[PDB]
């Protein structure tokens, strides 16, 4: 019950999360650039990154090797407020949406309860940490080659600059679709894993390896299914700071339509492969980390 033990666990978790996310930040930046460069003010269509390889080879000489971690501070910080918030809300939402439900005799009522609980805890946390996700994205998208060409010079600068021009709404652009995404993601994750645990994995006796790959596969699939929601989310974040006729999307719905009509249905998955890689590498660093 030691408050000390709890603090130690809390910090250790924050350290682990900070290491894995920092580790895959380069590939995450590529994912973000490909996903949002269409809505960038600095990237002309001619200078757009042609892909992962074209992207990884260009940013070092274009903006400096260190720029691979541009916007990563938000990544190492988010964990703390996020987990602090879960400590006060997470279990309460579970009790609220799942209390009294028999998991075995009421599959769907349980399923829905699970989604509402995850969705409620996620939206609640985001009410506080979303600006961090916002800045992580806007900084990642910034391709300035030096302090003078930087659209934002850092986490604090991004948040303050946007706040001054758009107020709070600017820092929360894309909030709603992100929550929809959280629910779709959770629905796909549990839906797949559920169907999975049935076929091929009897009382999990298989090697740790296959047991890991399977967990990664469920994550990748859940990430793909909800990816479109992530793309309009980030594209909306790119609107903050813009004014008048400069605004590409007037709302989430307008965003969905615009992307579909101006870029094509496949465009919703720009960066999706990079995202799959990012997720895998992230999980691989944690195991690599826990073993040291
Ligand atoms: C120490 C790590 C370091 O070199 O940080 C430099 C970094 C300098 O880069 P910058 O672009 O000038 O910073 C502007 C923004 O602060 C941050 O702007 P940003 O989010 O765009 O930049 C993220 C930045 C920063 O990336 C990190 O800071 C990730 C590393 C984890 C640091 C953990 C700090 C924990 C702070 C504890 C003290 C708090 C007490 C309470 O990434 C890097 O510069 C590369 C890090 C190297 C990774 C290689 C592995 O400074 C910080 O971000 C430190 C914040 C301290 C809190
Ligand atoms: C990452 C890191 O800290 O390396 C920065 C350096 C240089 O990044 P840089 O080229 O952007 O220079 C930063 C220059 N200062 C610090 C003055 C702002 O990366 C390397 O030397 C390449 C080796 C990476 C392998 C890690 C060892
Ligand atoms: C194309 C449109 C798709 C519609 C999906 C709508 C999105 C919402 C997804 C969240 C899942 C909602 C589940 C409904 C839960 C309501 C509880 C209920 O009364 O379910 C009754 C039923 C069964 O709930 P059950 O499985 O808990 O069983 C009740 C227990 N007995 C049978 C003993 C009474 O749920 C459905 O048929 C609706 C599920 C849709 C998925
Ligand atoms: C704790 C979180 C503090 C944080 O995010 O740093 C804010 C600010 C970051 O502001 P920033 O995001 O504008 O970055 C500094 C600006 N350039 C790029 C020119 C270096 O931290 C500091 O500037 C000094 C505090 C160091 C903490 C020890
Ligand atoms: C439209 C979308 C896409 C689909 C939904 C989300 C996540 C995948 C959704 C996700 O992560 C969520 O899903 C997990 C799996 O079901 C769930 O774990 S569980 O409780 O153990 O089941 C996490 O819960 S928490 O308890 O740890 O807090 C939950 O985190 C949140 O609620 C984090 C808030 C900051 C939002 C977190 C996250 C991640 O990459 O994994 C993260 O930022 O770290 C999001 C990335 C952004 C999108 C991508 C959003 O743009
Ligand atoms: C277990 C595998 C199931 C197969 C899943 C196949 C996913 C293909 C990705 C679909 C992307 C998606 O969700 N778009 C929802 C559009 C919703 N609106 C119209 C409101 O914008
Ligand atoms: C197999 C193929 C998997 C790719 C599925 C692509 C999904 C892209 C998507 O959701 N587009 C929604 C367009 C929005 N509206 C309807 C309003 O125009």
């Amino acid at each position: 019950d030691q408050a000390l033990s709890f603090l130690k666990d809390f910090l250790a978790g924050g350290v682990a999360a900070a290491i894995s996310k920092t580790a895959v930040a380069p590939i995450e930046r590529v994912k973000l650039l490909l996903q949002v460069q269409h809505a960038s003010k600095q990237i002309s269509a001619e200078k757009q990154y042609k892909g992962i390889i074209d992207c990884v080879v260009r940013i070092p000489k274009e903006q400096g090797f260190l720029s691979f971690w541009r916007g990563n501070l938000a990544n190492v910080i988010r964990y703390f407020p996020t987990q602090a918030l879960n400590f006060a809300f997470k279990d309460k939402y579970k009790q609220i949406f799942l209390g009294g439900v028999d998991r075995h005799k009421q599959f769907w009522r349980y399923f829905a309860g699970n989604l509402a609980s995850g969705g409620a805890a996620g939206a609640t946390s985001l009410c506080f940490v979303y600006p961090l996700d916002f800045a992580r994205t806007r900084l990642a998208a910034d391709v300035g080659k030096g302090a003078a060409q930087r659209e934002f010079t850092g986490l604090g600068n991004c948040i303050t600059k946007i706040f001054k021009s758009d107020g709070l709404r600017g820092l929360y652009q894309g909030f709603n679709v992100s929550v929809q995404g959280i629910i779709i993601y959770r629905a796909a994750y549990f839906g797949v894993y559920d169907t999975a645990k049935g076929m091929l994995p009897d009382p999990k006796n298989v090697h740790i390896i296959v047991s890991w790959m399977i967990a990664q596969t469920v994550t990748a699939v859940a990430g793909l299914v909800s990816y479109p929601f992530d793309t309009v989310r980030r594209r909306m974040m790119m609107q903050s700071g813009r004014k008048g006729a400069d605004i590409m999307y007037t709302g989430t719905v307008d965003c969905w339509r615009k992307i579909a009509k101006d870029e094509g249905p496949k465009a919703f998955f720009k960066g999706a492969w990079s995202n799959v890689l990012r997720g895998m590498g992230g999980a691989f660093v944690l195991v690599l980390y826990d073993e040291i």
